DNA sequence: CTAACGGAATCCTTCCCCC
DNA sequence: GGGGGAAGGATTC
């Protein structure tokens, strides 16, 4: 295949500089505040101008502002972004109707069918980052390769504003000398269970053993990685639906007085109601952060659509069982909505 | 009421009822 | 032995 990748560069970010002018080469840090304290919260993501200097997505906001105090922490509005990025995809599908939409910023495309060589799908990169910086000003990333993975390798590689492709010869050193941890798919759990094992290369899983492998990583991880190494990855573009839509809150204290967390879990449910926008979900969790950021959750299915009362009555229940099955204090408490119809 | 941390999705793994 | 669902986990954005 020949596959086109999309990744917009420091999105939450542009999209701020792009509605405004003047924070253009300032650093911008865009924060998600959480309301129990003030300057209380992470980072969404930070311009290239705040993350030379560190600042960059998961640090707190405070432990940015000591690096930083002169920079410009604006909240993030991620309706705005959405606004934006829909209007961005909706560039992409002329060039492709097999288009698989990752996140709010990453956009796989087949482009098997609308290029001969990769010099062709080259031109296509330079030609839809043309098209995006036209109409909507923003600056992205094309990565093309021959699978969606080694797509969004290329993408990663030349991340600032760029175009890289990867052809089917360089893809057989990187199988044999790029580092496993740079893969997608890989994080810091997985990644350290394979250096126990030696595997610091893609190469490196076809001379181990399949349950030696299979018993660290599980089945689908394993036979994942083999699958690249065998340079045999060919998973197709596919559309994506969304099968989910939550909204968790932070309370102001944390506590386990069931008539203390009502207030917060109905606020969810309301604006998990309002993010549904018709589509009736069949299935309703109860999710709660505890006092060290563990997740609980405890979950119902009906065989029938659930409604807004009785999301209300049957999320009382499902909280009642987080209670009486966990003594932990609770942090944060949400709603999520999942099995629409 | 300002305290060492955001919010939101996905797929996979484990455990267990069940044919 | 395997399908199929609830709850936790890892991943990534
Ligand atoms: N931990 C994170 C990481 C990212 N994002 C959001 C902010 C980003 O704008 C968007 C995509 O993040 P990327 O990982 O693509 O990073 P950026 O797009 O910010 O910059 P770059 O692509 O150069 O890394 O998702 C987030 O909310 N939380
Ligand atoms: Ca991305
Ligand atoms: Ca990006
Ligand atoms: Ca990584």
């Amino acid at each position: 295949m020949i596959v086109l990748f999309v990744d917009f560069d420091y999105f939450y970010a542009q999209v701020e500089e792009v509605l405004n002018p003047s924070l253009k080469g300032k650093p911008v840090v865009v924060c998600v505040f959480s309301g129990r304290f003030e300057d209380s919260g992470a980072v969404a993501t930070a311009n290239y101008e705040a993350r030379k200097f560190g600042v960059k997505a998961g640090i707190p906001i405070v432990e940015a502002k000591k690096i930083l105090p002169n920079a410009v922490y604006l909240p993030m509005r991620k309706e705005v972004y959405q606004q934006v990025s829909s209007r961005i995809m909706n560039l992409l599908r002329e060039y492709s109707e097999k288009i698989e939409i990752a996140s709010i910023d990453e956009a796989y495309l087949d482009i098997s069918d609308k290029v001969r060589d990769y010099r062709e799908a080259y031109n296509l990169g330079l030609e839809i980052k043309n098209k995006i910086l036209e109409k909507e000003k923003i600056t992205v990333t094309v990565g093309i390769s021959k699978n969606k993975v080694f797509a969004k390798i290329a993408a990663d590689m030349a991340k600032p504003n760029g175009i890289k492709v990867i052809d089917d010869e360089e893809v057989k050193r990187l199988i044999r000398e790029l580092d496993i941890a740079d893969v997608p798919g890989i994080g810091n759990i997985t990644a350290e269970k394979l250096k126990k094992l030696g595997i610091n290369k893609l190469v490196d899983t076809l001379s181990i053993e399949f349950d030696k492998l299979k018993g660290m990583i599980g089945e689908a991880k394993a036979k994942y990685l083999i699958s690249l190494a065998r340079d045999e990855y060919n998973e197709p573009i596919r559309t994506r639906v969304r099968k989910s839509i939550g909204r968790i809150v932070t309370m102001k204290r944390n506590s386990r007085n069931l008539e203390e967390i009502k207030p917060y879990l109905f606020r969810a449910i309301e604006e998990s109601y309002y993010k549904l926008d018709k589509r009736i979900p069949k299935a309703i969790h109860v999710v709660a952060v505890t006092e060290d950021l563990d997740i609980v959750s405890r979950g119902r299915t009906f065989p029938h659509g659930i409604s807004k009362e009785t999301a209300y009555s049957e999320s009382v229940k499902l909280l009642q069982k987080i209670l009486e099955e966990d003594e932990r204090k609770i942090r944060r408490i949400g709603v999520r909505f999942s099995k629409f119809i």
